[PDB]
Protein backbone atom coordinates (compact mmCIF):
# COMPACT_ATOMS: atom_id res chain seq x y z
CA UNK A 1 0.00 0.00 0.00
CA UNK A 2 1.16 4.04 -0.51
CA UNK A 3 0.20 4.28 3.58
CA UNK A 4 0.45 2.17 6.14
CA UNK A 5 -0.49 3.93 9.36
CA UNK A 6 -1.11 2.66 13.57
CA UNK A 7 -2.23 6.03 14.40
CA UNK A 8 -5.35 8.04 13.87
CA UNK A 9 -4.58 11.33 13.28
CA UNK A 10 -1.75 10.12 11.22
CA UNK A 11 -4.03 8.35 9.00
CA UNK A 12 -6.68 11.58 9.00
CA UNK A 13 -3.73 13.97 8.03
CA UNK A 14 -2.41 11.90 4.84
CA UNK A 15 -5.51 9.95 3.61
CA UNK A 16 -5.84 12.08 0.23
CA UNK A 17 -2.09 12.00 -0.63
CA UNK A 18 -2.44 7.73 -0.78
CA UNK A 19 -3.94 5.95 -3.47
CA UNK A 20 -4.00 2.67 -1.06
CA UNK A 21 -4.00 2.83 2.71
CA UNK A 22 -3.80 0.42 5.37
CA UNK A 23 -5.29 1.15 8.66
CA UNK A 24 -3.51 -1.59 11.09
CA UNK A 25 -4.37 -2.03 14.47
CA UNK A 26 -5.59 1.99 14.85
CA UNK A 27 -6.63 3.07 18.53
CA UNK A 28 -8.86 5.39 17.43
CA UNK A 29 -9.00 8.37 20.21
CA UNK A 30 -11.64 8.85 22.54
CA UNK A 31 -14.51 11.12 20.90
CA UNK A 32 -13.19 11.51 17.63
CA UNK A 33 -13.81 9.50 14.13
CA UNK A 34 -11.58 7.75 12.44
CA UNK A 35 -12.31 10.08 9.80
CA UNK A 36 -11.74 8.75 6.35
CA UNK A 37 -14.31 11.23 3.99
CA UNK A 38 -12.81 12.98 1.44
CA UNK A 39 -10.55 10.17 -0.07
CA UNK A 40 -8.97 10.86 -3.18
CA UNK A 41 -10.96 9.05 -5.86
CA UNK A 42 -9.97 5.25 -6.73
CA UNK A 43 -8.33 4.96 -3.06
CA UNK A 44 -8.63 1.37 -1.49
CA UNK A 45 -8.83 1.32 1.87
CA UNK A 46 -8.24 -1.56 4.01
CA UNK A 47 -8.43 -2.58 7.66
CA UNK A 48 -5.53 -5.10 9.34
CA UNK A 49 -5.34 -5.73 13.04
CA UNK A 50 -7.62 -4.90 15.54
CA UNK A 51 -9.46 -1.13 15.38
CA UNK A 52 -10.66 0.02 18.65
CA UNK A 53 -11.68 2.94 19.69
CA UNK A 54 -11.20 4.74 23.26
CA UNK A 55 -14.24 5.51 25.72
CA UNK A 56 -16.37 8.92 25.09
CA UNK A 57 -20.25 9.51 25.54
CA UNK A 58 -20.91 11.25 22.24
CA UNK A 59 -22.91 10.82 19.16
CA UNK A 60 -19.69 9.49 16.82
CA UNK A 61 -19.27 8.39 13.96
CA UNK A 62 -16.42 6.18 15.39
CA UNK A 63 -15.84 5.86 11.51
CA UNK A 64 -16.56 7.97 8.37
CA UNK A 65 -15.82 7.19 5.03
CA UNK A 66 -16.82 9.43 1.53
CA UNK A 67 -15.59 9.42 -2.10
CA UNK A 68 -15.88 8.16 -5.52
CA UNK A 69 -14.75 4.70 -6.37
CA UNK A 70 -13.70 3.80 -3.15
CA UNK A 71 -12.78 0.25 -1.92
CA UNK A 72 -13.10 -0.42 1.70
CA UNK A 73 -11.80 -3.96 2.32
CA UNK A 74 -11.00 -5.84 5.36
CA UNK A 75 -7.81 -7.98 5.78
CA UNK A 76 -7.55 -11.39 6.86
CA UNK A 77 -7.54 -11.57 10.81
CA UNK A 78 -9.23 -8.25 11.23
CA UNK A 79 -11.38 -7.01 13.42
CA UNK A 80 -13.26 -3.73 14.14
CA UNK A 81 -14.01 -4.36 17.75
CA UNK A 82 -15.83 -1.05 19.99
CA UNK A 83 -16.19 -2.92 22.73
CA UNK A 84 -19.50 -1.59 23.06
CA UNK A 85 -20.54 -3.55 26.70
CA UNK A 86 -18.81 -0.16 28.00
CA UNK A 87 -21.90 1.46 26.77
CA UNK A 88 -24.32 -0.70 26.65
CA UNK A 89 -27.29 0.02 29.32
CA UNK A 90 -30.31 -1.74 27.97
CA UNK A 91 -31.65 1.78 26.87
CA UNK A 92 -29.79 2.09 23.26
CA UNK A 93 -30.73 5.38 21.27
CA UNK A 94 -34.06 5.73 23.45
CA UNK A 95 -31.89 6.86 27.11
CA UNK A 96 -29.30 6.39 29.01
CA UNK A 97 -25.97 7.04 28.09
CA UNK A 98 -25.09 8.94 24.87
CA UNK A 99 -23.91 6.49 22.46
CA UNK A 100 -21.88 6.92 19.23
CA UNK A 101 -22.99 5.73 15.88
CA UNK A 102 -20.49 3.35 14.44
CA UNK A 103 -20.13 3.70 10.66
CA UNK A 104 -20.90 6.33 8.49
CA UNK A 105 -20.98 5.24 4.58
CA UNK A 106 -22.12 8.66 3.82
CA UNK A 107 -21.82 10.11 -0.17
CA UNK A 108 -19.75 7.42 -0.97
CA UNK A 109 -20.27 7.19 -5.07
CA UNK A 110 -19.41 3.53 -6.85
CA UNK A 111 -17.78 2.28 -4.07
CA UNK A 112 -17.12 -1.26 -1.83
CA UNK A 113 -17.53 -2.52 1.11
CA UNK A 114 -16.25 -5.89 1.39
CA UNK A 115 -15.39 -8.34 4.48
CA UNK A 116 -15.27 -6.02 7.49
CA UNK A 117 -15.51 -7.36 10.76
CA UNK A 118 -17.44 -5.72 12.99
CA UNK A 119 -18.09 -6.63 17.09
CA UNK A 120 -19.83 -5.03 19.82
CA UNK A 121 -21.13 -1.64 18.02
CA UNK A 122 -22.09 0.81 20.93
CA UNK A 123 -25.46 1.19 18.70
CA UNK A 124 -26.53 1.44 15.16
CA UNK A 125 -23.52 -0.29 13.02
CA UNK A 126 -23.43 1.28 9.12
CA UNK A 127 -25.34 4.34 8.47
CA UNK A 128 -25.71 4.48 4.43
CA UNK A 129 -26.96 7.51 3.33
CA UNK A 130 -26.45 9.85 0.13
CA UNK A 131 -24.31 6.53 -1.94
CA UNK A 132 -24.81 6.17 -5.15
CA UNK A 133 -23.79 2.48 -6.54
CA UNK A 134 -22.45 1.04 -3.22
CA UNK A 135 -21.65 -2.33 -2.95
CA UNK A 136 -21.31 -4.09 0.80
CA UNK A 137 -20.33 -8.03 0.45
CA UNK A 138 -19.56 -10.33 3.22
CA UNK A 139 -19.71 -7.88 6.05
CA UNK A 140 -19.87 -9.64 9.57
CA UNK A 141 -21.62 -7.65 12.47
CA UNK A 142 -21.38 -9.85 15.57
CA UNK A 143 -23.30 -8.00 18.26
CA UNK A 144 -24.56 -11.26 20.12
CA UNK A 145 -22.51 -10.02 23.62
CA UNK A 146 -25.05 -7.59 23.55
CA UNK A 147 -27.54 -9.59 24.23
CA UNK A 148 -26.05 -10.67 27.54
CA UNK A 149 -25.04 -7.36 28.15
CA UNK A 150 -27.19 -4.19 27.32
CA UNK A 151 -27.11 -4.09 23.93
CA UNK A 152 -30.12 -2.14 22.12
CA UNK A 153 -30.68 -0.38 18.96
CA UNK A 154 -27.78 -2.12 17.50
CA UNK A 155 -29.23 -2.23 13.82
CA UNK A 156 -26.83 -3.40 11.33
CA UNK A 157 -27.97 -1.34 7.88
CA UNK A 158 -29.67 1.40 8.48
CA UNK A 159 -30.30 3.04 4.40
CA UNK A 160 -32.05 6.33 3.50
CA UNK A 161 -31.45 9.17 0.55
CA UNK A 162 -29.53 5.88 -1.49
CA UNK A 163 -29.24 4.86 -4.94
CA UNK A 164 -27.93 1.51 -6.19
CA UNK A 165 -27.36 0.16 -2.43
CA UNK A 166 -26.70 -3.76 -2.82
CA UNK A 167 -26.06 -5.78 0.41
CA UNK A 168 -24.70 -8.92 -0.06
CA UNK A 169 -23.93 -12.07 2.19
CA UNK A 170 -24.12 -10.23 5.26
CA UNK A 171 -24.06 -11.90 8.49
CA UNK A 172 -25.53 -10.04 11.54
CA UNK A 173 -25.84 -10.67 15.10
CA UNK A 174 -27.63 -7.66 16.99
CA UNK A 175 -30.89 -6.54 19.05
CA UNK A 176 -32.21 -4.53 16.47
CA UNK A 177 -32.65 -4.52 12.70
CA UNK A 178 -30.94 -6.50 10.38
CA UNK A 179 -31.85 -3.84 7.91
CA UNK A 180 -34.33 -0.69 7.77
CA UNK A 181 -34.71 1.13 4.53
CA UNK A 182 -36.36 4.47 5.47
CA UNK A 183 -36.07 5.80 1.52
CA UNK A 184 -33.90 5.16 -1.56
CA UNK A 185 -34.09 3.79 -5.14
CA UNK A 186 -32.39 0.35 -6.25
CA UNK A 187 -31.92 -0.99 -3.26
CA UNK A 188 -30.92 -4.94 -2.56
CA UNK A 189 -30.46 -6.92 0.45
CA UNK A 190 -29.09 -10.55 -0.70
CA UNK A 191 -27.72 -14.13 0.45
CA UNK A 192 -27.97 -12.47 4.67
CA UNK A 193 -27.80 -13.96 7.77
CA UNK A 194 -29.51 -12.48 10.47
CA UNK A 195 -30.06 -13.57 13.98
CA UNK A 196 -31.04 -11.94 16.88
CA UNK A 197 -32.53 -8.80 15.80
CA UNK A 198 -35.82 -7.32 14.50
CA UNK A 199 -35.73 -8.77 10.87
CA UNK A 200 -35.82 -7.16 7.82
CA UNK A 201 -37.38 -4.34 7.36
CA UNK A 202 -38.61 -1.48 5.47
CA UNK A 203 -39.52 1.96 7.33
CA UNK A 204 -40.28 3.36 9.00
CA UNK A 205 -41.48 5.75 6.10
CA UNK A 206 -42.73 8.96 6.41
CA UNK A 207 -42.05 12.21 8.30
CA UNK A 208 -38.38 12.28 7.01
CA UNK A 209 -36.60 14.33 4.37
CA UNK A 210 -36.61 11.60 1.99
CA UNK A 211 -40.13 9.46 2.53
CA UNK A 212 -39.57 7.54 -0.89
CA UNK A 213 -39.00 3.83 -0.67
CA UNK A 214 -38.77 2.17 -4.84
CA UNK A 215 -37.41 -0.97 -6.42
CA UNK A 216 -36.06 -3.13 -3.27
CA UNK A 217 -35.02 -6.30 -3.84
CA UNK A 218 -34.46 -9.02 -0.16
CA UNK A 219 -33.79 -12.03 -0.89
CA UNK A 220 -32.86 -15.54 -0.73
CA UNK A 221 -31.47 -14.68 3.17
CA UNK A 222 -32.06 -16.10 6.68
CA UNK A 223 -33.96 -14.66 9.92
CA UNK A 224 -33.60 -16.71 13.17
CA UNK A 225 -34.35 -15.80 16.64
CA UNK A 226 -35.78 -11.90 15.26
CA UNK A 227 -38.88 -9.87 16.20
CA UNK A 228 -40.15 -9.80 13.10
CA UNK A 229 -39.01 -11.81 9.72
CA UNK A 230 -40.83 -9.42 7.02
CA UNK A 231 -41.61 -5.91 8.10
CA UNK A 232 -42.29 -2.83 6.09
CA UNK A 233 -43.62 0.22 8.42
CA UNK A 234 -45.05 3.53 7.86
CA UNK A 235 -46.02 7.00 9.42
CA UNK A 236 -49.40 7.53 10.60
CA UNK A 237 -50.52 10.98 8.97
CA UNK A 238 -46.76 11.16 6.89
CA UNK A 239 -46.63 11.18 2.94
CA UNK A 240 -44.07 9.53 0.83
CA UNK A 241 -44.29 5.97 -1.48
CA UNK A 242 -43.01 2.29 -0.96
CA UNK A 243 -43.71 0.80 -4.13
CA UNK A 244 -41.93 -2.52 -6.09
CA UNK A 245 -40.72 -3.99 -3.38
CA UNK A 246 -39.75 -7.87 -3.46
CA UNK A 247 -39.18 -10.02 -0.58
CA UNK A 248 -38.04 -13.78 -1.92
CA UNK A 249 -36.92 -16.52 -0.66
CA UNK A 250 -36.75 -15.69 2.81
CA UNK A 251 -36.60 -18.02 5.51
CA UNK A 252 -37.94 -17.55 9.22
CA UNK A 253 -37.25 -20.03 12.36
CA UNK A 254 -38.69 -19.07 15.66
CA UNK A 255 -40.06 -15.51 15.11
CA UNK A 256 -41.28 -14.30 18.55
CA UNK A 257 -43.30 -11.13 17.26
CA UNK A 258 -44.33 -11.03 13.44
CA UNK A 259 -43.54 -13.19 10.44
CA UNK A 260 -44.61 -11.12 8.40
CA UNK A 261 -46.00 -7.32 9.57
CA UNK A 262 -47.04 -4.42 7.20
CA UNK A 263 -48.50 -1.42 9.03
CA UNK A 264 -49.45 1.71 8.36
CA UNK A 265 -50.04 2.97 11.49
CA UNK A 266 -46.50 4.59 13.00
CA UNK A 267 -46.49 7.30 15.44
CA UNK A 268 -43.36 8.80 17.25
CA UNK A 269 -42.17 5.05 17.05
CA UNK A 270 -45.10 3.21 17.94
CA UNK A 271 -48.43 1.35 16.26
CA UNK A 272 -51.62 3.80 16.72
CA UNK A 273 -53.59 0.47 15.69
CA UNK A 274 -55.18 2.92 12.88
CA UNK A 275 -53.46 3.20 9.54
CA UNK A 276 -53.29 6.10 7.23
CA UNK A 277 -53.42 6.15 3.14
CA UNK A 278 -50.40 9.22 2.93
CA UNK A 279 -47.56 6.38 2.31
CA UNK A 280 -49.50 3.57 -0.34
CA UNK A 281 -47.58 0.39 -0.30
CA UNK A 282 -48.10 -0.66 -4.08
CA UNK A 283 -46.59 -3.44 -6.31
CA UNK A 284 -45.17 -5.66 -3.47
CA UNK A 285 -44.02 -8.81 -4.13
CA UNK A 286 -43.69 -11.67 -1.46
CA UNK A 287 -42.71 -15.10 -2.79
CA UNK A 288 -41.20 -17.92 -1.02
CA UNK A 289 -41.68 -16.78 2.31
CA UNK A 290 -41.11 -19.86 4.75
CA UNK A 291 -40.88 -21.16 8.75
CA UNK A 292 -41.81 -20.74 12.32
CA UNK A 293 -43.32 -17.82 14.76
CA UNK A 294 -43.19 -18.31 18.40
CA UNK A 295 -46.53 -19.38 19.84
CA UNK A 296 -46.70 -16.29 21.64
CA UNK A 297 -46.34 -14.60 18.20
CA UNK A 298 -48.47 -13.66 15.19
CA UNK A 299 -47.98 -15.32 11.69
CA UNK A 300 -48.66 -12.25 9.55
CA UNK A 301 -50.59 -8.73 10.07
CA UNK A 302 -51.29 -6.66 7.64
CA UNK A 303 -52.97 -3.20 8.71
CA UNK A 304 -53.48 -0.79 5.47
CA UNK A 305 -55.60 1.67 5.33
CA UNK A 306 -58.52 1.87 2.82
CA UNK A 307 -57.07 2.05 -1.12
CA UNK A 308 -53.13 2.49 0.59
CA UNK A 309 -52.01 -0.87 -0.95
CA UNK A 310 -52.44 -2.52 -3.68
CA UNK A 311 -50.94 -4.41 -6.48
CA UNK A 312 -49.68 -7.20 -4.52
CA UNK A 313 -48.63 -10.83 -5.79
CA UNK A 314 -47.79 -13.37 -2.50
CA UNK A 315 -47.19 -16.98 -3.06
CA UNK A 316 -45.60 -19.46 -1.72
CA UNK A 317 -45.44 -18.05 1.56
CA UNK A 318 -46.07 -20.28 4.27
CA UNK A 319 -45.62 -18.90 8.01
CA UNK A 320 -46.19 -21.33 10.73
CA UNK A 321 -46.54 -21.74 14.59
CA UNK A 322 -47.92 -18.19 16.00
CA UNK A 323 -51.69 -17.09 16.31
CA UNK A 324 -54.13 -15.79 13.60
CA UNK A 325 -54.44 -11.60 13.57
CA UNK A 326 -58.10 -10.53 13.77
CA UNK A 327 -56.87 -7.35 13.80
CA UNK A 328 -55.98 -7.31 9.88
CA UNK A 329 -57.24 -4.52 7.84
CA UNK A 330 -57.73 -3.87 3.97
CA UNK A 331 -55.26 -6.58 2.21
CA UNK A 332 -55.10 -5.90 -1.72
CA UNK A 333 -58.13 -8.71 -2.85
CA UNK A 334 -56.62 -10.96 -5.13
CA UNK A 335 -53.34 -10.62 -4.10
CA UNK A 336 -52.92 -14.08 -2.48
CA UNK A 337 -52.47 -12.06 0.41
CA UNK A 338 -53.59 -13.80 4.04
CA UNK A 339 -53.62 -13.73 7.74
C1 LIG B 1 -28.99 -0.83 -9.10
O1 LIG B 1 -28.00 -1.11 -8.12
C2 LIG B 1 -27.06 -2.08 -8.51
C3 LIG B 1 -26.15 -2.40 -7.31
O2 LIG B 1 -25.30 -1.29 -7.05
C4 LIG B 1 -26.27 -1.58 -9.73
O3 LIG B 1 -25.40 -2.60 -10.15
C5 LIG B 1 -24.00 -2.25 -10.12
O4 LIG B 1 -23.68 -1.36 -11.16
C6 LIG B 1 -22.32 -0.97 -11.22
C7 LIG B 1 -22.15 0.08 -12.31
O5 LIG B 1 -22.76 1.28 -11.88
C8 LIG B 1 -21.45 -2.22 -11.44
O6 LIG B 1 -20.08 -1.87 -11.41
C9 LIG B 1 -19.47 -2.26 -12.65
O7 LIG B 1 -19.33 -3.65 -12.77
C10 LIG B 1 -18.90 -4.01 -14.07
C11 LIG B 1 -19.08 -5.50 -14.19
O8 LIG B 1 -18.40 -6.05 -13.07
C12 LIG B 1 -18.33 -7.41 -12.48
O9 LIG B 1 -17.78 -8.03 -13.62
C13 LIG B 1 -16.38 -7.90 -13.74
C14 LIG B 1 -15.98 -8.56 -15.04
O10 LIG B 1 -16.52 -9.85 -15.02
C15 LIG B 1 -15.75 -10.91 -15.70
O11 LIG B 1 -14.33 -10.74 -15.67
C16 LIG B 1 -13.63 -11.22 -14.54
C17 LIG B 1 -12.14 -10.98 -14.74
O12 LIG B 1 -11.94 -9.65 -15.18
C18 LIG B 1 -13.95 -12.69 -14.28
O13 LIG B 1 -13.28 -13.16 -13.13
C19 LIG B 1 -15.46 -12.86 -14.11
O14 LIG B 1 -15.78 -14.22 -13.92
C20 LIG B 1 -16.22 -12.31 -15.32
O15 LIG B 1 -16.07 -13.13 -16.45
C21 LIG B 1 -15.68 -8.52 -12.52
O16 LIG B 1 -14.28 -8.45 -12.71
C22 LIG B 1 -16.17 -7.78 -11.27
O17 LIG B 1 -15.63 -8.28 -10.06
C23 LIG B 1 -17.68 -7.82 -11.16
O18 LIG B 1 -18.17 -9.11 -10.86
C24 LIG B 1 -17.45 -3.56 -14.24
O19 LIG B 1 -16.92 -3.94 -15.49
C25 LIG B 1 -17.41 -2.05 -14.04
O20 LIG B 1 -16.09 -1.58 -14.00
C26 LIG B 1 -15.96 -0.49 -14.94
O21 LIG B 1 -15.69 0.78 -14.36
C27 LIG B 1 -14.54 0.81 -13.52
C28 LIG B 1 -14.40 2.23 -12.96
O22 LIG B 1 -15.06 2.27 -11.70
C29 LIG B 1 -13.28 0.35 -14.25
O23 LIG B 1 -12.24 0.05 -13.35
C30 LIG B 1 -13.52 -0.91 -15.09
O24 LIG B 1 -12.46 -1.10 -15.99
C31 LIG B 1 -14.82 -0.81 -15.87
O25 LIG B 1 -14.73 0.24 -16.82
C32 LIG B 1 -18.08 -1.64 -12.73
O26 LIG B 1 -17.32 -2.09 -11.63
C33 LIG B 1 -21.72 -3.26 -10.35
O27 LIG B 1 -21.07 -4.49 -10.61
C34 LIG B 1 -23.21 -3.55 -10.26
N1 LIG B 1 -23.47 -4.44 -9.14
C35 LIG B 1 -24.30 -5.47 -9.23
C36 LIG B 1 -24.36 -6.40 -8.05
O28 LIG B 1 -25.01 -5.68 -10.20
C37 LIG B 1 -27.23 -1.27 -10.89
O29 LIG B 1 -26.51 -0.73 -11.98
C38 LIG B 1 -28.34 -0.32 -10.40
N2 LIG B 1 -29.39 -0.17 -11.40
C39 LIG B 1 -29.50 0.96 -12.09
C40 LIG B 1 -30.67 1.01 -13.04
O30 LIG B 1 -28.71 1.91 -11.99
Amino acid sequence: ASCTFTDAAAAIKGKASCTSIILNGIVVPAGTTLDMTGLKSGTTVTFQGKTTFGYKEWEGPLISFSGTNININGASGHSIDCQGSRWWDSKGSNGGKTKPKFFYAHSLKSSNIKGLNVLNTPVQAFSINSATTLGVYDVIIDNSAGDSAGGHNTDAFDVGSSTGVYISGANVKNQDDCLAINSGTNITFTGGTCSGGHGLSIGSVGGRSDNTVKTVTISNSKIVNSDNGVRIKTVSGATGSVSGVTYSGITLSNIAKYGIVIEQDYENGSPTGTPTNGVPITGLTLSKITGSVASSGTNVYILCASGACSNWKWSGVSVTGGKKSTKCSNIPSGSGAAC
